[PDB]
């Protein structure tokens, strides 16, 4: 039973969950990949890895993706989570020197993953491994776009580092622009393309309906995460959260911020439903009778479909993952899966 303050009746009724048939293998393989790359201690993987439901999230998102593509996505996503934890630990312990170097190593590895497959820092090598595999599905033009988007993500994380060390709480609009990058909105949007096995031309993917649908899907997830991860981010001295920016600047109380974030989350859903019609109508326009048009039509249709899936997958992920179960920790400021 989902708590009233986090419950979204629309998602439960209009957004039915889906699950990739490869998921059972996905869960085990990703777990093994975390062990082989040494991204987590062997006992924390045994204890927490499956309870984190990182593979569950992506398997309910990228439906119709080839197994190898889904695996690379899941491994990358798992790295993304342990990088968020390393980023958090570097801040609380004030390891600015360690962070700046890692930051630099990630930029370089992003451009040439092969050269960093066996780097001394396992976090860098784990990153290089998943990125190299992601670069093997689609032509170089896609890889370049991916790198370009993730270069921005790293800098956003660096910007987050400086804000938390100084104690600066971003403005509500300053946060919303930063949140699009720290949540990696366009990374997950790009990953839709190898999932449908097709790189979309700019004329297609920058179509207003496609753009808006992709955006709204990411905004919902990012903002619902802020709503659900709020208690664990309060206890961990995290300052990057929509609710926190409201309380700090707009002087809203703890309950006023929750309700305010809820309404923004609810708007995303109904706004998505409106543009989803336009996005799917555009998919029907692409099918002009040609083989090419048919391929582009199917890809967009599958992508928009996965944008929809994200809603249900994220929603149930925040109530099934042990990542946010702060109420069951001995030390609320230190998650047990984090080292
Ligand atoms: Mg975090
Ligand atoms: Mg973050
Ligand atoms: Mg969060």
């Amino acid at each position: 039973a989902v708590p009233p303050s986090l419950r979204l009746p629309v998602i439960e009724a209009a957004f039915p969950r889906q699950l990739h048939p490869y998921w059972p293998k996905l869960q085990e393989t990703t777990r093994t990949w975390l062990l082989e790359k040494r991204l987590m201690p062997a006992d924390k993987v045994e204890e927490y890895a499956d309870g984190l439901c990182y593979t569950d999230l992506m398997a309910g998102y990228y439906l119709g993706a080839p197994d190898e593509v889904l695996q690379a996505i899941a491994d990358y996503s798992a790295w993304f989570f342990v990088w968020d934890d390393r980023h958090d630990r570097d801040i609380v312990h004030g390891r600015a020197g360690a962070w700046r170097r890692l930051r630099g190593l990630l930029h370089t590895a992003l451009d040439s993953p092969g050269d960093h497959l066996h780097h001394e820092d396992t976090l860098v090598a784990g990153f290089a491994d998943s990125v190299r595999r992601l670069y093997a599905f689609l032509p170089a033009t896609w890889n370049a776009r991916f790198a370009r988007h993730f270069h921005t993500v790293i800098e956003a994380y660096d910007r987050e580092f400086h804000n938390r060390t100084r104690g600066i709480v971003p403005g509500v609009e300053e946060y919303l622009e930063l949140r699009r990058l720290t949540f990696a909105h366009w990374i997950w949007t790009d990953l839709l393309e190898p999932s449908s096995g097709c790189e979309l031309p700019d004329a297609v993917r920058k179509h207003p309906a496609y753009r808006r649908a992709a955006l709204l899907s990411q905004e919902f997830a990012a903002w619902y995460n802020d709503l659900c991860s709020l208690p664990k981010e309060i206890a961990g001295d995290e300052v990057h959260n929509l609710g926190i920016s409201l309380i700090t600047h707009h002087s809203l109380t703890l309950e006023e911020a929750i309700g305010e974030v809820r309404r923004r989350v609810e708007e995303c859903i109904t706004e998505f439903l409106a543009v989803e019609r336009d996005a799917l109508r555009f998919a029907d326009e692409l099918a002009d009778g040609t083989v090419r048009g048919k391929e582009l039509s199917g890809a967009v249709r599958a992508n928009v479909g996965n944008m929809r899936n994200f809603f249900s997958s994220v929603y149930w992920f925040h109530h099934e993952s042990g990542r946010y179960m702060v109420d069951s920790w001995d030390d609320r400021s230190t998650p047990p899966y984090v080292n």
